């Protein structure tokens, strides 16, 4: 009986096995943007991705996850709230039986369509499994996804999931640019929060930007035929992968913008 997103295991649940779901810096939450403030203190963020090296795409049961060697300083986050430099080891998505929702965070109680995570660790604690320990050990950039036109970038990973429909396959999938997923501008909110699926550490500087990218109803369509379930099993598809928003706490959201 392992947690997922069902009624009988999902977000509701998890604090039995995973206490810390009810704790002081839970994520996702809702953006109120009337209250968010603007921070001229906060710096542009760097993205660096143009040497990203990306291995593998996952089905875990939850999502699919696509790799990255992060065994050198290739694919890194900097700048922004972040001191220090997080390198890239995987993006992942969450998204919705419907258009009408998806998202994990929510602006103003809108739900998106699907969010993008993209993952990463801070070099100063020497690999993922030692920085998720620490309260800045990661730091995810989120990206709301919105059902419009094609992402032409995200074309290459909507076609390779066919080969990847149930939990526990894999297939290699090298060469594919992240840098094809982000929007144009880089503007965004921050604050402290977790992993938004167990074990739920409160170790992330989220970092969510404010504009959307567009995807094809056709490659959200696509997300939609992947399994939770192993193959062989009873087909249960993956579709409201997403925790829904959890207590702010009087954590403060910050803005990059004005
Ligand atoms: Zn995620």
């Amino acid at each position: 009986h392992h947690w997922g997103y069902g009624k009988h295991n999902g977000p509701e649940h998890w604090h039995k096995d995973f206490p810390i779901a009810k704790g002081e810096r839970q994520s996702p939450v809702d953006i109120d943007t009337h209250t968010a403030k603007y921070d001229p203190s906060l710096k542009p963020l760097s993205v660096s991705y143009d040497q990203a090296t990306s291995l593998r795409i996952l089905n875990n049961g939850h999502a699919f996850n696509v790799e990255f060697d992060d065994s050198q300083d290739k694919a890194v986050l900097k700048g922004g709230p972040l001191d220090g430099t997080y390198r890239l080891i995987q993006f992942h998505f969450h998204w919705g039986s419907l258009d009408g929702q998806g998202s994990e965070h929510t602006v103003d109680k809108k739900k998106y369509a699907a969010e993008l995570h993209l993952v990463h660790w801070n070099t100063k604690y020497g690999d993922f499994g030692k920085a998720v320990q620490q309260p800045d050990g990661l730091a995810v950039l989120g990206i709301f996804l919105k059902v419009g036109s094609a992402k032409p970038g995200l074309q290459k990973v909507v076609d390779v999931l066919d080969s990847i429909k149930t939990k526990g396959k894999s297939a290699d999938f090298t060469n594919f640019d992240p840098r094809g997923l982000l929007p144009e501008s880089l503007d965004y909110w921050t604050y402290p929060g977790s992993l938004t699926t167990p074990p739920l550490l409160e170790c992330v500087t989220w970092i969510v930007l404010k504009e959307p990218i567009s995807v094809s109803s056709e490659q959200v369509l696509k997300f939609r035929k992947l399994n939770f379930n192993g193959e062989g099993e009873p087909e249960e598809l993956m579709v409201d992968n997403w925790r829904p928003a959890q207590p702010l706490k009087n954590r403060q959201i910050k803005a990059s913008f004005k």
